[PDB]
């Protein structure tokens, strides 16, 4: 039984966007007498960054029992509802999104949206709720994020750089030797100390795993992002 | 369904203080003293600090979509509250100062009630909640209500982005003249067009999802790069 | 019977982290089919400060009815379960960030927390408190406390308004001299306006009660800590 619809986007709040997202799913859901709750994620995610948004999704979503999740960011085409082995159900564009969180919870199957109908997420989401599911025309693949190549996966809101890099690939206290470029070509070198806490080698640029078991890149009190002027998909190269 | 169990809200109060969790407290707080059952919806809280333009078109945006209910909105710089009723049965409360401009000629105003001193930001809270409780509201009628002027032709609003939004619901290399504050005066040539992406090297103007004619520049933030605020008159030639 | 929590974290919304956690809830939640409203309160406390968090839950939660508070504050760890005479639950670091809630409130019991599970602990901590309408524990005697007695910088405004210690207890429209140490040794006096309103005198300094009994420093269509470059916890001397 799906109890819970949840919002991430890349609206903000200084529009009204959202709010009006919230209103149609409400009427929906009103129309058909099916009580649900309404989560917010996140309306932050900067603007069409989809990796971003990759990112916030595979944090939060694997907490939430079954549940819906509608998710709208994309820099515009192909738009999916995906089914998860476990029974969730991922509303929003099909441009590599959901990514990570597919992976993570399995895909079942993936169904594409039929025009029937920005606002047809928010829709689908609803109907989803009130018939406990959805069907349609079942697809082959979807986009995916390549996560073969290392870059930089996501950037903190104090700027460190979080890499794609997984702890069961790499090999503490030791010294380690990041090569980072950028998309434009200017290739930076640093020398981080793999530590286990923020609060460590505090005077050098440090990296460890963090609490969604990727190597990021630290500078303690300080915004490394910033410092080294890395961007969202610089490549990185260990060594 | 002819029962009121949503009510929304829109401040400019921000999350830095706890004044939003404050007036989610009140209202929750009274309607367990009635054991009444209602969602509580936030719509925005960023709004500009006192700037109910900003507000006004947060609130069109929003508020049209969600099926009858009640909608507290406080922003206002300093006095007259009122709770309009519309004709299906929407209820907007918050201060008579224009706010509620915008979406009460589009949800069409049933009758306006004046809120009286029988009872402040915990204020349009209770009522918001006792609207919920009692599925109306009633006091003495108002006649008319302050208005956003919507015939001068000015910057409605501004974008996250940058973006100049104009009051203006024309006809087509655009030619617009903007008058700052101070006085001084802009202008500018626009390219009339359909998206974001064409025209990319000046500036543009078009129609946005809310029906207003827009400017706005490619990546960049016409509203600095032009120095653009709210209320600038425009002027098409 | 308890139906409501709250949650206040510095977590912001950059990223998935407050997120895990509604969800985190609304599993323990659906699996004991307890039904309960979430009410966020803010996200926006500044990284670590646990003066800035006081304030808001000092703000916020005494206009709540009976009912469960998650805050998340926490530069650091001791964790607690206050419980109220009226019978409202806080839960969150024993470090002071309860502090003036707690007064208001009104301390019945402090409950330590019994590591037998720290974003987690919380949010498992309060669903519990929710299942159950209560909790038990180790019984502590005593919290960590802001002291209150000593007059400083108690919260900063989104203005820039800067908020003192000083309650409710000079005359209105008399000259007060205000004397600020900095925590760098500096000190600054200047000269305030003692009114009733933020229009009144708008050349010089004010200050007045604000709608939380507290006197406030401010400076008509301007940033008065900006100015004045005060920081949270600078001395105040009034005299």
């Amino acid at each position: 039984i799906l109890d819970i619809i949840t919002l991430t986007t890349d609206f903000g709040t200084n529009e009204g966007y959202v709010g009006a997202m919230k209103g149609r799913i409400l009427n929906i859901l009103k129309k058909y007498n099916k009580d649900a709750k309404i989560i917010d994620i996140s309306h932050e995610i900067k603007p069409f960054n989809i990796y971003h948004g990759a990112y916030v999704l595979l944090t939060a979503i694997p907490y939430f029992p079954p549940s819906v999740h509608v998710a709208v960011i994309d820099p515009t085409r192909k738009s999916i509802v995906i089914e998860t082995k476990s029974g969730y159900y991922l509303v929003g564009p099909d441009n590599g999104l959901f990514t990570y969180v597919a992976e993570k919870l399995g895909i079942k199957r993936i169904i594409k949206i039929d025009e029937e109908r920005r606002d047809v997420y928010a829709v689908v989401g609803a109907e989803i709720l009130i018939n406990n599911g959805y069907d349609g025309e079942e697809l082959d693949e979807m986009v995916k994020i390549d996560e073969t190549k290392k870059r930089v996966i996501h950037i903190d809101r104090f700027g460190n750089i979080i890499t794609n890099i997984k702890k069961d690939e790499v090999t503490y206290y030791d010294t380690i030797m990041i090569k980072i470029r950028h998309k434009n070509g200017i290739e930076k070198i640093i020398k981080c100390k793999f530590v286990k806490s923020y609060f460590e080698e505090k005077n050098n640029f440090i990296c460890l795993i963090n609490s969604e078991g990727f190597l990021e890149i630290s500078k303690f009190m300080d915004n490394a992002s910033k410092l080294l002027n890395v961007d969202y998909l610089d490549e990185i190269e260990i060594e």
